[PDB]
């Protein structure tokens, strides 16, 4: 299937163990879509303080079209030093490892895989 349905687990981002999913556009992509398929990868919604927070290179998801069963369709972007890697509409949040951390909510997507 090209789109699966995820429920990820927010996550706050002091709570993060893991900050980030590698060391290059091309490995965060790759972690952040092996992550997503093994059900262990978390969202963090972004506000004022939070990037700062996170590692880069940075895996955002972003809204690709205006929501199935609940479900809103987003797609991948990264980002290292102010580039993105890809083109989309607006956050929904960054992805990172989810190791065991207790979410404060699930946001359920439409993930184009």
């Amino acid at each position: 299937k090209t789109h699966v349905q995820l429920s990820l687990p927010v996550l706050q981002v002091r709570d993060v163990l893991v900050r980030g999913f590698g060391d290059s556009v091309e490995e965060v992509l790759s972690e952040a879509r092996q992550h997503l398929k093994d059900g262990t990868c978390g969202l963090v919604e972004v506000e004022k303080g939070v990037l700062p927070q996170l590692e880069q290179p940075y895996v955002f998801i972003k809204r690709s079209d205006a929501a199935p069963h609940g479900h809103v369709m987003v797609e991948l972007v990264a980002e290292l030093e102010g580039i993105q890697y890809g083109r989309s509409g607006e956050t929904l949040g960054v992805l990172v490892p989810h190791v065991g951390e207790i979410p404060v909510a699930y946001r359920k997507v439409l993930l184009r895989k």
